[PDB]
């Protein structure tokens, strides 16, 4: 028998327990209902409420029967409505036939209403902060809003509704113009305009361009209070035009543009249906707008961002508080040089990404079913047999599944009083007879290993000596959080690890103990980090932490305290250790890799993972991973597996994983098991191609990882992050930038082979074959299941680790200590510069510069001192000569001769790349390619009408030529760029015409001219004709037609644009 009521339940955002108060936090005019339970179900029960209003005893309120369920009766008591300032205290009671009474409480609530800023009554400029003294729309407070600058382009607002708290100092580099009606605050980057009556702020760039502004009708900034004991919420409201896009908010699975949605800053463990439920494990109260600003609400409390979800032209935030009247509202409006600089400024406030070792950027292998030494040995042998040079290895099913720091099957004498074990304390048996030796074998394969962990001490109600000993110690030492009554906090019973006790990561002594238990894994077993799973486990408003904070404030912070504690611990022992986690909030980026969690093997889930990575990127979480092709559900199709592999190889962290613990057949998402499960042997070479390409690009990828850590620029980025003004880029979620230079367009739709790719203005070159694609439109690219469209931007300098074959997709292995052939791929365009992070040679930054001067048929490369031989691969026509420091270097006729040479050059006619080899030297070297033009536009890559291609007459550039172009109605169209700006140019047409003179009609952006192509000696003889053309900015449509007045057959190799 009993009775129970608890007003907040578990404080869950999405559900209520059946014995809560509704509303949880009543405002003025809201009917308050109390839900109460009694048990068992029986006649003669009476339930009632004893209470006071402002200290005055009220008549008891009797509860009415609502419904029965299980062994319980549920009741509702109606307290009615209240006025702002009312203080209500109540106790719920139950008894049967006037017998024993059971009760809950007392519970108190303070009835609130909103008060807003009205006018600015005075301004005080203290030199490093500005105070705006204001009046309020209601109540008796004297609010103060403090303005300060975190930097000249980053504004901080701190509101004290009572005026009793003071804002923080910032930079002094600002000026103020204060008039009776308005105050304007100016820095070299911002112009902040503030109307005084009513108060309203507009944030502009220094040149006057509006970034964002408070809502038009003013009274935008407010707080929810009873006027005496409590401040429970804050809000501000802003004006937004119909086309404004909002990105970030942590890791989001539903959309990359949150306009139209209410976004909850609330961490949650949602399995498989994150997109549909709009939930996430990683929530951050920061967004970036394509209107060139970011907004960061500096609080760990839950907030709701209403992004034009209520009123078409308004966005708002509503920030919760625990009632403490001394907690100021603190938020930032962040500008910068560009969108990535906005993210950099955000990381100045919340923490920079910590650079991880290069091994983190190779392939990670994982499968939950790996639960014994023989599984590890077989995984290593399978990788070797299938030529998969991975660098990361994860074990999940490794422990006793009780303590989570002891190897499965190990025996030992249990320890009391929180004492830690050493390796020699264990007798290793069964599944793991020699963990240290197993780790050595993983290292010997060139891989690094991490072990799965959780932040909770498991308590399943079973007897297990060591766990029971640790639990008693942890509780009595005060190492858990407190439930609010002096008892240890436990995860709610219905949840993952329900009944488990959370380690209080705010308590340094608790953390030292917890990590001391795992110390031997790092010092003696030799592991390389931890997969710190979970963390979305703090419920309860009264849950109390050692830092004095409670559940509302700590729910979102807890996972990051957990993750960071482990990351820092592992690295203190092993400098090369890496964490792999899923949950966090602002600052998560400081502590390792984040993966997108638990998803199914479908194209819809693939689409959601990419949105999660792109939104996480904007939010400063750059080192992002996903379980390629899904970790659960029916085994992926060969198509999904292949499409996923390609995106995964071009994402920040590449990793496969599987959910099942003991399946038959195997559920491994490895390429060898994928071949086995689908019966499609072609999966292996396709996977190899993408893995080998990633390893060829590792020097570029790792430099990008460094740029994240140094400059806040995420590795994988949504298109609007690099092109905010481009209206076509605003909502794209099926392509992205990777590193500074590569536009990647994965196929994330089932059955798709015609991939649309939006190309921003500028020239884009297909990295696989040299196809040129002028930007400014959405192109169609035919991508079979093994193909991934990837393009390099104009001016790109891309370092690569190549074999003597010098093609993308050739295996260089997993040696992270040296390069095979360090190579720089260059797409010359004006003056470009690249800072390469040469980690192989001491982490020195090598500044490479390229100066394109095709008007004088030259491209110059300024190579700094290098420790290794270097090979340039420059996109161009074939040079007439190449000099290094003014001395000619020898032309090599074949790739073999090029490889044998110590210095020289070689021209790859298929790829239209000039290779230049320069020796290692302790000083800068000046390389100059002479007699070169922009690379040819191959006819075989053009848009063809009623003609085909072939490769049956030798001497063509590219892969062949257009053949059988010999009848009316046939045409070849090229999309061409002006090389050095809009101008007149000479278009060199290369063709063969073995039978007779030919003529064709050419249209340049619709302007007609006819050309004559003289007979060549035979079909094995090529000739060039020079045609004067006028080329403008952007894409030039160049059409070669065979009209009624044209004549004869030609083979058409390419066109070259020159001065
Ligand atoms: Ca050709
Ligand atoms: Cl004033
Ligand atoms: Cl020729
Ligand atoms: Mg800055
Ligand atoms: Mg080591």
């Amino acid at each position: 028998d009993g009775e129970y009521h608890s007003p907040y339940g578990d404080d869950d955002l999405y559900t209520v327990q059946p014995t809560e108060r509704s509303p949880r936090d009543p405002k003025a005019g809201e009917d308050v209902i109390l839900n109460i339970t009694t048990w068992p179900i029986e006649n003669g029960q009476d339930v009632w409420v004893e209470w006071t209003k402002n200290g005055v005893a009220q008549e008891n309120v009797t509860a009415a029967y609502d419904y029965n369920s299980g062994n319980n009766t549920y009741w509702k008591a109606d307290l009615g409505k209240f006025e702002k300032g009312d203080e209500i205290t109540y106790t719920t009671k139950g008894s049967t036939n006037g017998g024993t009474a059971y009760e809950s409480g007392p519970f108190t609530f303070y009835v609130t209403d909103w008060e807003y800023v009205q006018d600015v009554t005075s301004v005080v400029d203290n030199g490093d902060s500005i105070t705006l003294n204001m009046t309020a729309t209601a109540g008796d407070f004297s609010p103060k809003l403090y303005l300060s600058f975190e930097d000249l382009d980053t504004l901080r607002m701190e509101l004290s509704p009572t005026g009793k708290e003071t804002g923080h100092a910032g930079k002094s580099g600002y000026t103020v113009e204060d008039t009776a009606e308005k105050v304007t605050v100016t820095t070299e980057d911002l112009s902040i305009e503030i109307q005084k009556s009513p108060y309203r702020m507009e944030v502009h760039q220094a040149d006057g361009t509006l970034l964002t502004s408070e809502y038009t009708t003013a009274n935008s900034l407010g707080w929810l209070t009873d006027g005496k004991n409590v401040i429970n919420q804050y809000q501000n409201n802003f004006m937004t035009p119909s086309d404004e896009a909002f990105y970030g908010f942590g890791e989001r699975y539903d959309t990359i543009n949150q306009r139209g949605k209410d976004v909850e800053t609330y961490v949650y463990n949602e399995y498989q249906d994150q997109a549909q439920t709009e939930r996430t494990y990683l929530a951050v109260p920061f967004f970036v707008s394509a209107n060139k600003y970011g907004m960061y609400v500096n609080s760990d409390f839950h907030s709701q961002f209403q992004m034009a979800s209520k009123v078409e032209d308004k966005y708002s935030f509503v920030l919760d508080n625990d009632g403490d009247m001394t907690n100021m509202l603190d938020y930032y409006v962040i500008s910068g040089k560009d969108q990535n600089d906005i993210v950099n400024n955000y990381t100045d406030i919340t923490g920079k990404t910590t650079l991880l070792p290069k091994w983190a950027f190779g392939l990670w292998m994982s499968a939950n079913e790996w639960d014994r030494e023989s599984d590890v040995s077989s995984a290593l042998s399978n990788a070797k047999a299938n030529d998969i040079p991975a660098t990361g290895f994860v074990l999940e099913q490794w422990s006793d599944e009780e303590t989570y720091y002891i190897w499965n099957n190990a025996t030992y004498t249990a320890k009391k009083n929180g004492e830690a074990f050493s390796y020699d304390d264990f007798t290793f048996n069964g599944k793991w007879t020699d963990p240290k030796g197993m780790v050595d074998s993983v290292h010997d394969a060139g891989m690094n290993i991490v072990l799965w962990q959780v932040p909770v001490l498991k308590d399943d109600g079973t007897v297990y000596e060591q766990r029971d000993n640790d639990e008693e110690y942890m509780i009595s030492q005060g190492y858990s959080a407190d439930d609010g009554t002096g008892a240890p906090y436990r995860v709610p019973a219905s949840q993952w690890f329900g009944n488990g006790i959370l380690l209080d990561f705010t308590n340094k002594d608790a953390v030292d103990w917890w990590t001391s238990q795992r110390e031997y894994l790092l010092t003696e077993v030799g592991i390389d980090g931890f997969k710190t799973d979970g963390g979305e486990m703090v419920w309860g408003r009264d849950t109390t932490f050692s830092n004095g904070e409670k559940g509302q404030e700590m729910r979102n912070r807890y996972p990051t305290d957990y993750v960071s504690s482990y990351f820092d611990f592992a690295k203190s022992i092993n400098p090369e250790a890496v964490s792999f986690s899923r949950s966090g909030t602002s600052g998560a980026q400081k502590s390792g890799i984040y993966w997108s969690g638990d998803q199914t093997s479908t194209f819809d889930s693939f689409q959601a993972s990419l949105k999660a990575g792109l939104s996480a990127s904007t939010s400063g979480v750059s080192y992002w991973a996903w379980d390629m092709a899904g970790f659960t559900g029916d085994y992926p199709t060969a198509e999904l597996y292949k499409r996923a592999t390609a995106m995964a190889a071009f994402a920040p962290i590449m990793q496969f994983h599987s959910e099942k613990s003991d399946p038959s057949p195997s559920e491994e998402r490895s390429p060898w098991n994928a071949v086995a499960r689908t019966g499609d042997e072609t999966i292996l070479p396709t996977f190899q191609k993408y893995l080998y390409t990633r390893m060829n690009l590792l020097p570029y990828i790792y430099t990008a990882a460094k740029d994240t850590a140094d400059n806040g620029k995420s590795m994988m980025r949504q298109m609007a992050m690099d092109y905010p003004e481009d209206v076509n880029a605003r909502d794209l979620d099926e392509q992205y930038m990777f590193g500074d230079d590569l536009l990647v367009a994965p196929i994330v739709q089932e059955g798709q082979t015609e991939k649309e790719v939006y190309l921003p203005e500028g020239e884009w070159v297909d990295i696989w074959n040299g196809g040129v694609h002028p930007g400014g439109e959405t192109i169609s690219y035919y991508a079979d299941v093994d193909t991934l469209p990837v393009f390099a931007k104009a001016g790109a300098i891309i370092p690569m680790n190549m074999t003597d074959g010098y093609q993308l997709g050739q295996n260089v292995g997993n040696d992270l200590k040296s390069y095979d052939n360090l190579t720089f791929r260059v797409y010359p365009s004006g003056d470009s510069e690249y800072s390469f992070y040469d980690d192989v040679n001491g982490g020195e930054m090598r500044d490479i510069s390229v100066s394109e001067d095709f008007a004088n048929e030259k491209v110059s490369v300024d190579l700094p001192a290098m420790a290794d031989e270097t090979t340039m691969q420059v996109f161009s026509t074939e040079p007439t000569s190449v000099t290094i420091d003014g001395a000619d270097v020898a032309k090599a006729d074949t790739l073999d001769a090029f490889n044998e040479a110590t210095t020289g050059y070689y021209y790859d006619t298929v790829q239209n790349l000039t290779y230049v080899k320069a020796a290692a030297k302790d000083a800068k070297q000046a390389i100059v390619l002479n007699g070169v033009n922009h690379a040819p536009y191959e006819a075989e890559f053009g848009h063809l009408t009623n003609v085909t291609t072939a490769s049956d007459h030798a001497g063509y550039t590219g892969t062949g030529f257009v053949a059988g172009f010999d009848a009316e109605k046939e045409a070849v169209e090229f999309d061409i760029d002006a090389v050095d700006g809009a101008s007149d140019y000479t278009m060199e047409v290369r063709y063969s015409a073995g039978v007779e003179d030919a003529t064709r009609t050419v249209y340049i952006n619709g302007k007609k001219q006819q050309i004559t192509l003289p007979k060549t000696a035979n079909w094995d003889t090529w000739n060039t004709v020079e045609v004067p053309v006028t080329l403008q900015a952007g894409n030039n449509q160049v059409v070669f037609d065979f009209e009624a007045d044209d004549t004869a057959g030609i083979n058409f190799d390419h066109v070259v644009i020159k001065k």
